[PDB]
């Protein structure tokens, strides 16, 4: 019931009672642990809904007062009523900041209640959607001073009418299939990519091409709009010591912008909630540019340092790997674009966990997703023991559009 | 039931049925996973299934399920524990055990070697001179001037629980540590507690940077005694820089052959709470954790003062660089010295063949993702994006507490 965690490296021993709260599911049982898994009613409906108002009246310290009971039946008598019910700016704000509160995978969290929420639940058509979408772009990259953002469509009603961006990030570069064999530009949005010309993308076919958004309003048949190109951030990459670096014509955007994932507030489905932050270094250095599946660009970089790739074991990967994230992080910092190397923010992260276990009595954390794809045991994480579980307010995964939707 | 792992690298799908024969619980629950949790005296009544179903595991691996040989042992031991409460396995049924309990390893990146161990039967030893004997035999023939072969030494099993044997070192090479008044520590900060014991029980100790620890063995729950393993048999790798000639002036070493003497070995139903067993390193485990973790030899800073990076910003990844030349000058050191080691990248890639060829041939195989993906450089290495099913099979081996704090001195 009272859960220990310890850290290998420093001895701290904290106690987590946050877990017991948790209501949804892991996928993993006692007989076997899915922890390295990507993807593991009116009636249904009150106490989702009831537990979150709950825990809001509880936040601002006026649990089982007059104003609560009152919300409370409020909610109760328009579920009722109309099958649904509707938040009050508060609760969406604070519904949306604990979503990130409770996201057990990300490492970024220390930020979780600076985050600035745009309420799009009267935008009707996709044109409206592009609209509050440029903004968000806009008061996000803040000439590179990043600022985290999310923008909240209207919620799911018979899910015949959602409100969904077909983009997996606001900001992407498009991937083509090649007669030659080979892939230009990122392997990782083909399908994507497809569809797009499908729907009538003109695309450049280049390698470094800023996808069109594809936005989805009211259930209907999604549209195509060109981000205005001022308003997309890029960086150009260049290494502090390595002059030929620059000669790969490698760049990277600057903002952060997950746009496929479901915002669950109190029982309600937010199914287009796109939502911004800014980058941890690795994400591109190690993640976009070097896994095999994506730019994958070890091999070239090694050549261009002179590294012996007889044999695995002079460690040609891994002299490449840091030297494209130095890199990433120069450029980066050079150009003023905010920006996080992982040492920093895996102790921001650590203070954090501390934080939340003595004001909160936990922090739910997938080790798995939070240790960094590089230099994992010299960054605090590592040696930190973490409790995963699964906490609502939550962000969710939900299938790609272009399975469900119907023409 | 069937489950699949997808590999996102290479979208490869597999099916794991073999999650099915799992006896002992993981810790997770539908409601919490413990994942990333470090660490996570029987009856006859709980004895004999357990005896039934390894001698139905054995005999089915040997093609003779059902026979009349298996039936005929089944009813020998069924008799053993009912009239002495416990069980002998033959030679063949031990070294058996001891092959599944590796192969069952789930945290093992190792484990395509699991068929190829030197099984050492030591149930005859009845003293911690004799274990010693065993011990320094295991070490000779694993070491083999280099050329490192897997071993394991096997002793008596636990009875009542009060005539254990056990090895009190958690290495049998393992360096000293020494926390000074001034609070620093010479040596191995992580054997501070074992080292002082060995000093209490009579150990002198030369206190350098990298004393070979004392062997300190338990016979039959007497009070453990101590032995020096004799310095010939230490194979020890001076370390050194292809590139960097300042490298070998740090004045480190390593010892070449890792060998884990604290671990339980659990074969149908018997608990073998000495069981020592040896491999080779793979390089990450001394340059990145021996060297470089802040309660180890914590070398990072001196490294990246000697390579004149720049250590004002962590956005340099000073850090990063660093970890990586020591790693290379470690590899390069074993191999020049001719000593076996292996290198992250091929280890890894040879446990995802192994990891594919035990779906085909077993219908799994499980693994512990927080522990198979190497400590540097975790994506570029194809485990990384292999997604791992983790559940514990028989033969296994497991920890148990350390003996300072359960043993009951006698004097
Ligand atoms: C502000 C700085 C932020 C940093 C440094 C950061 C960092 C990260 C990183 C490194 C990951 C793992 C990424 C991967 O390997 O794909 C991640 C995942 C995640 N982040 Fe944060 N993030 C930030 C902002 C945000 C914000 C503003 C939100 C939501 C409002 C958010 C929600 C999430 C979620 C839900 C995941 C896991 C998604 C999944 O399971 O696929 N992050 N974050
Ligand atoms: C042949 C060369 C081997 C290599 C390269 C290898 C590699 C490794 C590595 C890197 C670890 C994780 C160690 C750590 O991070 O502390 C490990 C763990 C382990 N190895 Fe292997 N190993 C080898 C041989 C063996 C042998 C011979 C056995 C036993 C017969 C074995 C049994 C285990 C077990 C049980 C663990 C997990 C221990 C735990 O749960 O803490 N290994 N191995
Ligand atoms: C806000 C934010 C801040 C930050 N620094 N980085 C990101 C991008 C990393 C990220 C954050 C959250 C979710 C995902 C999607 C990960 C994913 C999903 C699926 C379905 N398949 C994958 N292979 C990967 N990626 C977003
Ligand atoms: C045969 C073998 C081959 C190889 N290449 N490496 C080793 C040494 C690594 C190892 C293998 C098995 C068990 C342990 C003990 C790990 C441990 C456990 C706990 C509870 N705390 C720790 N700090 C460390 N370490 C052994
Ligand atoms: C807290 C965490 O589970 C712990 O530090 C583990 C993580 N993964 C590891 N992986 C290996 N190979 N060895 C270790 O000691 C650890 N330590
Ligand atoms: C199989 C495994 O679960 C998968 O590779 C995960 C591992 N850890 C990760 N960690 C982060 N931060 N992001 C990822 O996409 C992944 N992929
Ligand atoms: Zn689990």
């Amino acid at each position: 019931r009272f859960l220990k965690v310890k850290n290998w490296e420093t001895d701290v021993v904290l106690t987590d009672t946050l877990h017991l709260k948790s209501t949804l599911e892991t996928g993993c049982t006692e007989h076997i642990c899915m922890g390295s898994i990507m993807l593991p009613t009116k009636d249904q409906l009150f106490p989702l809904a009831k537990e979150f108002l709950d825990q809001y009246y509880s936040s601002i310290k006026r649990f089982g007062s007059k104003a609560h009971m009152d919300r409370l039946e409020e909610v109760n008598k328009e579920i009722e009523s109309t099958s649904t019910y509707q938040l009050k700016d508060t609760e969406l704000i604070y519904g949306a900041k604990h979503a990130w509160r409770n996201a057990s995978r990300c490492v970024g969290r220390i930020q979780w209640s600076k985050l600035q929420v745009f309420d799009a639940r009267d935008c009707t058509t996709a044109h409206g959607m592009f609209n509050y979408i440029c903004n968000h772009v806009k008061y996000a990259t803040n000439k590179g001073n990043l600022r985290s953002a999310i923008t909240i469509f209207p919620q799911r009603t018979d899910g015949k009418h959602d409100f969904r961006v077909w983009n997996s990030q606001l900001i992407r570069y498009a991937g083509y299939k090649q007669p030659d064999g080979s892939t230009l530009g990122d392997p990782a949005n083909v399908q994507f990519t497809e569809i797009c010309i499908q729907q009538g993308w003109k695309a450049p076919r280049g390698r470094f091409d800023v996808l069109p958004l594809l936005l989805q309003a009211n259930g209907n048949d999604p549209e195509l709009f060109q981000i205005p190109p001022e308003l997309v951030l890029e960086v150009p990459i260049r290494h502090p010591k390595f002059d030929w670096f620059k000669d790969l014509g490698l760049k990277w955007y600057g903002l952060p912008a997950v746009s496929n994932m479901l915002l669950e507030i109190g029982g309600l489905e937010f199914s287009a909630c796109p939502f911004s932050g800014w980058y941890m270094g690795t994400e591109i250095g190690v993640r976009d540019y070097c896994d095999n599946s994506r730019y994958n660009i070890l091999e070239e970089v090694a050549k261009k340092m002179d590294l012996d790739m007889r044999k695995t074991s002079s460690l040609w990967k891994d002299q490449a790997l840091v030297e494209i994230n130095i890199a990433v992080l120069y450029s980066f910092q050079s150009d003023k674009v905010t920006i996080v190397d992982h040492h920093s923010a895996t102790e921001s992260f650590i203070k954090h966990m501390e934080n939340e276990y003595r004001c909160r009595g936990g922090c739910p954390a997938d080790w798995v997703w939070i240790v960094p794809p590089m230099s994992g045991s010299i960054t605090p994480v590592f040696h930190q023991e973490m409790l995963n579980y699964r906490l609502t307010p939550s962000f969710e995964y939900q299938p790609d559009p272009w399975n469900t939707h119907v023409w």
